[PDB]
């Protein structure tokens, strides 16, 4: 039987979130990866705080964009990241208000998958769990997605502009794919998710900026 995994079935994925009017996709991607590792390492997870990252990761630009590795590094140096409940998302950057009392996860580093390698990415998803990735999500066809395995030849792998989360991989109707968790609400795509073409020459640059935190 062909290799495939869907971490949503295993309880490694929390409900789909909505960024609102803030370019915080990176924060949600990071938090999603941390959540997956919490489930993996401790047997249970909870919603982590993307707001904590938006406000405290000085190396990023808050609602103006950021990198997942920068967030992981921050969680590590900071000795922690608050839970969503302790540090709720307001969708706008504010002053860093982290509080150790509400710490909900820790990080011991991170690893970046070899750029452009879907085979290494697949191994990471299979051996680590959900991984943070970035893609070109500017196409109109990406935005109005609803079903099937998305693939658009004009998707620019050299223009990563949206962080997302690879929650698994498989095949649907002879079409190999990556299971992708977005942060545009459950209203977007298929209940907040999108099936993206796998092994279609790094479509949309799916393997160009992938990483996972070490816990
Ligand atoms: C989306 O939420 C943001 N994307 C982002 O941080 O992209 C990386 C650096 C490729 C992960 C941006 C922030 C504002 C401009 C548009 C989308």
């Amino acid at each position: 039987a062909p290799d495939s995994v869907d971490y949503r079935k295993k309880g490694y994925v929390t409900p789909v979130k909505n960024q609102g009017q803030c370019g915080s996709c990176w924060a949600f991607s990071s938090v999603g990866a941390l959540e997956g590792q919490l489930k993996k390492k401790t047997g249970k997870l909870l919603n982590l705080s993307p707001q904590n990252l938006v406000d405290c990761v000085s190396e990023n630009d808050g609602c103006g964009g950021g990198y997942m590795t920068n967030a992981f590094q921050y969680v590590q140096k900071n000795r922690g990241i608050d839970s969503e409940d302790a540090y709720p998302y307001v969708g706008q950057e504010e002053s860093c208000m982290y509080n150790p009392t509400g710490k909900a996860a820790k990080c011991r580093g991170y690893r970046e998958i070899p750029e452009g390698n879907e085979k290494a990415l697949k191994r990471a998803v299979a051996r680590v769990g959900p991984v943070s990735v970035a893609i070109d999500a500017s196409l109109t066809s990406f935005q109005f997605y609803s079903k099937g395995v998305y693939y658009d030849e004009s998707c620019n792998s050299d223009n990563l502009n949206h962080a997302v989360l690879a929650v698994g991989y498989g095949i649907q109707k002879g079409n190999k794919h990556w299971i992708i968790k977005n942060s545009w609400g459950e209203n977007w795509g298929n209940k907040g998710y999108i099936l993206m073409a796998r092994n279609k020459n790094n479509a949309c640059g799916i393997a160009n900026l992938a990483s996972f935190p070490k816990m």
